[PDB]
């Protein structure tokens, strides 16, 4: 049994099957800070925003399937929790590429992240999530900060203090703070627009010399950037691959040697930044200090065309996540109607219907937001309660009214779909002058007509 003690703070306690003890903070009365101590020595700290922390028992209890009862999470279902959030964190939200070891470990926080995704995605979203990890052998831990959703890795011997936040993989940048300095680093392939003979590069040459700097100077800069910036991803990724294993084996002495490995290449380009600072430094003489201003604001025009490159790159990359996902709903919401479309075909020449549109009502549901098919739904629901209590001609409106309407909506998308398919192939083929694939696309574009003329004429 557990017992809460006012003196605003509040004091959670009861030890045993006791694994942790808790301080909630309030203000205007609402949560603000709740601190969670553990046996383990491990922490977790939750901070609220403006609105202040929502739901502030997420991060400490359980609903028991056997009982009803709210249950106390042990500091393990409390760390995996973590681990399960820093999973979401790392990949934009979404479950998709969860390891069949990870769908192990994650069962449960699976489980009611299926039932309602909302605790997770709210507590993720707006709150400020921080655990300390029990301390190693070696007196050190990893602190695992979440932000605005975004994850940072921190690592804490109890002086060179390294903390390194942010997706490569979905944001395109992420970014390294060590004491105090912040270094952008950019997930950009080989062959990106900086790298090439583009418009932007062109540009970029052109405002680095007007910043007091020869062609083959800036060029060069250029490509140590770019290099420089391709080893402290590397390195980056290094960290995490560390920390990854860390959670298994329990050390961090391998996340000790990549940090030092990661300090390693942040010298270096140190080195690089100071170097431009001299070479802009021995051209004036009239002083130091100016040639340190100039040399940021050359810095700044790289980076920024580097985080316009590596953010576009990113954002392509999500929506193209999203027109699939939303394909994917639309293609099993076109199954239940298909179904639904057949159950009341042949109900109205005893009732199988009620379940198919039990079965299509969830499937739009899935989908989200569409006031329109909720209140075709409701039309449907009185038309069919108003046959128990009398036409059946007001039953068959309702039906093909909602049947019309997420069949149009379900050929819009996937004739936009095909189109913006052709787009590409066109845009592709006259570049490589091979329309082979454009023959493709148009074959089934005239193949998908011919499926949804004939559907039409089978009215």
């Amino acid at each position: 049994l557990m017992g809460s003690h006012n003196g605003k703070v509040s004091l959670l306690y009861a030890g045993d099957k006791h694994d942790w003890n808790a301080t909630v903070g309030y203000k205007d009365n609402v949560a603000t800070l709740i601190n969670v101590h553990m046996k383990n020595g491990s922490g977790l700290v939750i901070a609220g925003g403006e609105k202040g922390i929502n739901n502030p028992s997420f991060y400490l209890y359980k609903e028991d399937q056997l009982t009803g009862s709210q249950r106390a999470l042990s500091q393990e279902e409390i760390r995996n929790k973590v681990d399960f959030m820093e999973f979401l964190a790392q990949n934009n939200t979404k479950l998709d590429n969860l390891s069949e070891k990870e769908k192990e470990k994650f069962q449960n926080e699976i489980e009611d992240f299926q039932k309602d995704s909302k605790a997770y995605l709210d507590a993720l979203g707006n709150d400020r999530i921080a655990f300390v990890s029990k301390k190693d052998t070696k007196h050190s831990a990893l602190i695992t900060e979440f932000n605005n959703g975004d994850l940072s890795y921190t690592l804490k011997d109890y002086e060179k203090n390294v903390t390194l936040q942010g997706s490569l993989k979905h944001d395109g940048v992420m970014f390294v703070d060590y004491s105090f300095n912040k270094v952008a680093v950019f997930n950009l392939p080989d062959l990106n627009n900086l790298a090439i003979t583009s418009f932007v590069r062109r540009n970029l040459e052109n405002k680095l010399t007007a910043k007091g700097l020869s062609l083959q100077e800036a060029n060069k800069l250029i490509k140590d950037f770019l290099s420089s910036n391709k080893e402290l991803a590397g390195k980056a990724l290094n960290f995490n691959k560390a920390v990854a294993e860390a959670k298994s084996t329990g050390n961090y002495d391998e996340v000790k040697k990549a940090q030092k490995d990661l300090e390693k290449s942040l010298r270096k380009r140190e080195h690089l930044e100071k170097e431009v600072e001299k070479k802009l430094e021995s051209k004036s003489g009239n002083k130091k200090a100016q040639a340190n201003s100039q040399k940021d604001e050359i810095f700044a025009l790289i980076n920024k065309e580097a985080n316009r490159d590596a953010r576009a790159i990113a954002y392509t990359q999500n929506l193209k996540g999203i027109k699939r996902e939303l394909s994917d709903k639309l293609e099993k919401i076109s199954k239940d109607l298909k179904d639904f479309s057949k159950s009341f075909d042949e109900f109205k020449n005893f009732s199988k219907a009620e379940e198919t549109l039990k079965a299509l009502k969830g499937s739009v549901k899935d989908l989200g937001i569409n006031p329109e098919w909720i209140s075709k739904v409701e039309n449907l629901n009185a038309a069919l309660n108003e046959f128990k209590n009398g036409d059946f001609s007001k039953v068959t409106q309702a039906k093909s009214d909602l049947e019309n309407s997420v069949k149009d909506v379900i050929i819009n998308q996937k004739v936009t779909d095909k189109v913006d398919n052709l787009n590409q192939a066109v845009s592709v083929a006259k570049a490589m002058g091979d329309f082979s694939r454009v023959e493709q696309v148009l074959a089934d574009l005239k193949n998908f007509s011919k499926e949804q003329l004939a559907q039409q004429a089978q009215k």
